[PDB]
């Protein structure tokens, strides 16, 4: 299928150089796939979800049962699943809601969301968490912990234009860690950078659902915003590939990928951008 009329990041992933087509081409949808968006929430009645996200987990207790006041978590969710801002159009949607309304949290509650997604995820799955914060051994057990057991995760690098290795859980090896780029494909002035870094993928002027109302959009920048286009093709290649383990997706995705297109990608970052197209047979 042929989606006319896309927004940038995903028009840029469907194809390896520019110029931008203005459309988004995909061969599956990641039905049967399960996307866990470890955020702020998601605003399950978004008009974008077509009722395939619902609210699972909340550690802020504030009475939001997973609902996001902040927007982040919707646009998130929106980018890797969204009918119109989305990559895998037919994904379900989880909110593990582990951010407040200031998109703030715990560590222990964070942890706590990721230790749910490990124990509760229904496979094949992907989660996302585009979140971070200061070097913690112990959230980057959890993660590690749940891809051990099977699922896929997206990591934002971060946003402090430093070497994203002095973060958590950006540093985990086995997630796959996601730079920011922009339409020109330089690097974002923003992201992160370096060898803890797998990939880059849309990060600036990403336009995505949000909370004002069910119809609501938002075109805001961060690593958190192209870490979810890296989730939505890890769904698109499970559902073709549903037994793979998190080493077989982030090999998939990370060999795809386009190199050499990325400008001021930043000391030892690899360059490589992503790219969504899976060749199958006929
Ligand atoms: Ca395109
Ligand atoms: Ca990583």
């Amino acid at each position: 299928a042929t989606q006319t009329g896309a927004t940038w990041g995903l028009d840029r992933i469907d194809q390896r150089t520019l110029p931008l087509s203005g459309t988004f081409t995909y061969s599956n949808t990641g039905s049967g796939v399960n996307a866990y968006i470890i955020d702020t929430g998601i605003r399950v009645s978004h008009s974008e979800f077509g009722g395939r996200a619902t609210a699972v987990f909340d550690a802020i207790g504030d009475g939001q049962n997973g609902n996001d006041c902040n927007g982040h978590g919707t646009h998130v969710a929106g980018t890797v699943g969204g009918t119109v801002y989305g990559v895998a159009k037919s994904v379900r949607l989880y909110a593990v809601r582990v951010l407040n309304c200031s998109g703030s949290g715990s560590n222990s509650g964070v942890i706590a969301g990721v230790d749910w997604v490990r124990q509760n995820a229904r496979r094949p799955a992907v989660a996302n968490m585009s979140l971070g914060g200061g070097a913690s051994s112990a959230l980057d057990t959890a993660v590690n912990n749940a891809i051990n057991a099977g699922i896929t995760f997206a990591l934002a690098a971060g946003n402090s234009n430093r070497d994203a290795c002095q973060f958590s859980p950006a540093r985990v090896t086995a997630g796959i860690t996601v730079g920011a780029t922009t339409s020109t494909d330089a690097r974002a002035s923003y992201s992160n950078y370096g060898s803890c870094l797998d990939l880059f993928a849309p990060g600036s002027s990403i336009t995505s659902a949000w909370i004002s109302s069910d119809t609501s959009t938002n075109t805001i920048s961060g690593t958190s915003m192209a870490t979810p286009h890296v989730a939505g093709v890890a769904a698109l290649y499970l559902q073709s590939n549903p037994s793979a383990s998190p080493a077989t997706v982030r090999n998939a995705i990370v060999g795809n990928a386009t190199s050499g297109v990325v400008s001021n990608a930043g000391r030892r970052s690899p360059n490589l951008l992503l790219y969504s197209n899976y060749e199958n047979l006929y």
